C-alpha cells in the first residue's frame, strides 16, 4: 500500500533537517476550505497556510493561469525583459495606488528590500549620515528567518544561537504610541516597521486610533511608515489592507503569501517614485524575482479576490466567529480576538493542558488549526468559506473544547 | 496589435522600480536553447537565465510534473505535514550522498540558512563564546542582496547607502591558500563559504589543487567548508558539482538556480546531522520552503540532469567551446576560461568598445549573452544543446566578434 502517516512522519525525520514544528498531519489533497490526508480523512482548514491560500487550496482560476503560462516561458532572470511583468506591475500598483512596485519572491525578501529602500532613502533624500540609520520595529514582531529580520526579533527561540546581529535595529512596545513619539527624537531614524495586527505575535489587535498615530507621528518626523501587511493583506482582516480600517497610507506597503494564492512564491514592495528610485539599476536584483510564471499567477489571485468579494465575505464572517466564540465559558476561553478572519483564542493553559492538546483533538474531530504559544490557538480558514461551514466549523471547536 | 519591444520597456520603466539592468530584448516563449521575442525573433540563449535552466526552458517532462502536482496540493506551509517533500528529500541526499537537507526558496535565503547552521554549530559543537563566530568569505563573491549577503561584499554596487553591516563576517583573496590558513588561525572561525568557480566575479576558476587545500585547511582547523553551487552545480561545469573535479567533500552544500529547471524558486541546504540538527523544531522555517509543487518540480529538474547524462554533454561540449574561443585574434579576445558550459571571455576594451556594445551585436545575430564586466562577457547555454547547435552559435560568436 501507499505511505500511512506514520511513514511520511519517519521518512522526514530521517532524510529532512528537524527545523520546523508541525502538527502531525500528513496532507496530500486540497481544495477550497478542505485537505485530505493520507489515509482519507478530511478536514477544515483553519490555518490557511499561515494565511496564504486566502482564495482556496487549488482555485481553479489561478491554477489555470500557472497551467497556461507554464506552456510559453517560466523565466529569463532580470537579465533580460518578459512580456508579463509590466502587465502585472501596471495592475497592483493601480489596485493599491503607488506609483511602483519592485517583485520578489518570499515575504521577507520584500522585508529585506523595504529595510534597504528606507536606509538608502535615510541617506540620498533625508540626509543621515552614513552609517547612522536606524530602523524602528514593534516587540512581537515576525518578518522572517533572515540573519536581518531575527536581528529585530524579541522572540528567542529565533535569535539565540545565530549571532552577532545586524546593526541599526531598534525595538519599542507595540500599540504605544508614547513610545514612538519617544523613539522618532533621533535624526537618524529612517523607518518605523510594523505590522497592522501581529499574526505570530498571537493575533495582537493594537487600539482604535494606532494607525492613524503612527501615520501622523512618522509624517511629523518626517520617518517612513512601512506597513508589514504579508499576513494581514489581501482580503483577510476584511479589507485589501488592514490599514484600510483607518484610512491611513504607509510609505511603503510589503505583500506576500497569499499574492499567489499559494501557486508561487510571491512578494511585492509598493512604494511612490521618491522612495523607490533611491535604488538605481544593478543594486538589488534576484534570479526569480518578476518572473512571467509568477506574475500570471499573481494577477489571477488579485482577481479572484476582487471577483469574489473575499474582503466583505471575510469581514461579515469573522464577527459571527468572534461572537460565537465569546459565548464559551470563561473558565476555559480567556480571550477571543481578531479582524476579518483572521482570529485568536487565548485558553486557560493548565501544566496538564495546553493549546497543543486543543490542537490535536480538534483534527482528531476534523478541523485543523495550530498554536502560536501554549495558551493562544489562531484561526484563519480560507476567505472563501460559506456560513453555514463555518458553523459546522464552530460546533466542531466548541465540541472540542468543551470536551476536556 | 500587441505590444513591440519598446511597448514593453516602456510599461517597465512607468510601473516597476529601476532595480534590474537588462539587455534590451522582450522574451514571451522559451523552448529547450531558444528564446523568441515579441516580435517573433528567434534567439539561442546563451545566458540560460543565469544557470537556471541547465534543463532548457519548459522542458515538458518538469512542466509535466507542475501540472500534475497543482491539481491536488501546491501549499500547507511547514505547521502541517505533505506527502511529496520526504519523497525528495531521501531522493536529494542519495543523489549527494549527505544524511539530510533543508528545503528553502532562494538562492540568497539557502546562504543564509547555512550562516545560521554555522553559528549555531559553532556556538553548540566547537564551544565559540556567544556572540564571537566569524565566517570568512572570498573577495569577488556573490550570492545574493539581503543584508547580510551585501555585507560579505567586495562590489560597491551591491553595498553602497545600504549600511551598517553585519559583523562576524571577514573577507580574504580567492585563491589563496595561505591567505586561509592565516584566517583560520583565530579559533573563533566557525565556516568559510565560497564558489568552486566565481560567476558573477567572471567566471574565475581558481588554480588546480585551490578546493583539496581549502578542504584540507578546513579539516585541520575545525571549520565547516561551505560551498556555494547555486549556478556552478547540477552538471552546469561538467559534473554533478564542480568540487567532484578534485573529489572534495564539502560540509555544506547550497544548490538552487536549476534545481527546479527555471520553473519554480526551489533551493537547499545539504549537510550531516551534526551540523544539521544543530537547529531545533521552531528554530527555522519559511512559509514556501518544502511545498509539495516545488518538491515535484525539483525531482523532475534532476531526474532530467541524470537521464539526459547533461554533465558528460556539459563537458565534452565545454571542451569545442572554449577550444574555438581561443582561436579568436589574442589582441581582440585576450583570456578564455571555463569549466562544462560555463564559460566566459575577456576582450580588449577600449574606451569606443566594450562588452555591451558586443552583446549588443551579438542579439542582432540572434544570440542572448550579458557581460559581466566592461571587458568580460559570460557564456552559459543550455545544457541540452547539440553539437551543431554549438558550432552554429559559435560562427555567430565569431562573425560578431571580428565585424567590429
Ligand atoms: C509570513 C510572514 C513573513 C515572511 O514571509 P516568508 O515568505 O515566510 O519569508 C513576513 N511578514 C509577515 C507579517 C509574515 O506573516
Ligand atoms: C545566483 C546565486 C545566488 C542567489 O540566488 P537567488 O535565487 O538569486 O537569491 C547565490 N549564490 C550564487 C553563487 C549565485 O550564483
Amino acid at each position: 500500500g501507499p505511505p500511512t502517516s506514520d511513514d511520511i512522519f519517519e521518512r522526514e525525520y530521517k532524510y529532512g533537517a528537524h527545523n520546523a514544528h508541525p502538527l502531525p498531519v500528513a496532507l496530500e489533497r486540497g481544495k477550497g476550505i478542505y485537505l485530505w490526508d493520507v489515509e482519507g480523512r478530511k478536514y477544515f482548514d483553519f490555518l490557511s497556510s499561515i494565511s496564504a491560500v486566502n482564495q482556496g487550496h487549488c482555485h481553479p482560476k489561478i491554477v489555470n493561469a500557472l497551467k497556461s503560462q507554464v506552456d510559453k516561458l517560466t523565466l529569463t532572470s532580470r537579465a533580460f525583459y518578459n512580456n508579463v511583468l509590466g502587465e502585472y506591475e501596471e495592475y497592483i500598483t493601480k489596485l493599491f495606488n503607488y506609483h511602483k512596485v519592485l517583485p520578489m519572491n518570499t515575504g521577507v525578501e520584500a522585508g529585506e528590500t523595504a529595510c534597504k529602500l528606507a536606509r538608502k532613502w535615510g541617506y540620498t533624500v533625508k540626509g543621515i549620515q552614513k552609517y547612522k540609520a536606524k530602523i524602528v520595529f514593534a516587540a512581537g514582531n515576525f518578518w522572517g528567518r533572515t540573519l536581518s529580520a531575527i536581528s529585530s526579533s524579541t522572540d528567542p527561540t529565533s535569535y539565540d544561537g545565530f549571532g552577532p546581529f545586524m546593526p541599526g535595529f531598534d525595538i519599542i512596545p507595540y500599540n504605544d504610541l508614547p513610545a514612538l513619539e519617544r523613539a522618532l527624537q533621533d535624526p537618524n531614524v529612517a523607518a518605523f516597521m510594523v505590522e497592522p495586527i501581529q499574526g505570530e505575535a498571537g493575533v495582537v489587535v493594537p487600539d482604535p486610533g494606532y494607525l492613524m498615530g503612527v501615520r501622523e507621528l512618522c509624517t511629523r518626523h518626517q520617518v517612513l511608515f512601512i506597513a508589514d501587511e504579508i499576513q494581514t493583506g489581501l482580503a483577510r482582516t476584511g479589507r485589501w489592507l488592514a490599514v484600510d480600517y483607518e484610512n491611513v497610507r504607509p510609505d511603503i506597503v510589503l505583500l506576500g503569501k497569499a499574492l499567489s494564492g499559494g501557486l508561487y512564491p510571491v512578494s511585492a514592495v509598493l512604494c511612490d517614485d521618491d522612495i523607490m528610485l533611491t535604488i538605481k539599476p544593478g543594486e538589488h536584483f534576484s534570479t526569480y524575482g518578476g518572473n512571467p510564471l509568477g506574475c500570471r499567477v499573481a494577477i489571477a489571485a488579485l482577481e479572484v479576490l476582487e471577483e469574489e468579494n473575499l474582503a466583505e465575505n471575510a469581514d461579515k464572517l469573522g464577527i459571527i466567529l468572534r461572537n460565537e466564540l465569546m459565548k464559551l465559558p470563561s473558565d476555559v476561553v480567556t480571550a477571543v480576538r481578531g479582524k476579518g478572519l483572521l482570529n485568536a483564542i487565548v485558553i486557560k493553559e493548565t501544566k496538564d493542558w495546553d493549546a497543543w492538546k486543543v490542537c490535536l483533538r480538534l483534527r482528531d474531530n476534523g478541523l485543523l488549526a495550530k498554536p502560536t504559544h501554549g495558551d493562544i490557538i489562531r484561526f484563519a480558514p480560507p476567505l472563501v468559506i460559506k456560513e453555514d461551514e463555518l458553523r459546522e466549523s464552530i460546533e466542531i471547536i466548541n465540541k472540542t473544547i468543551l470536551s476536556f
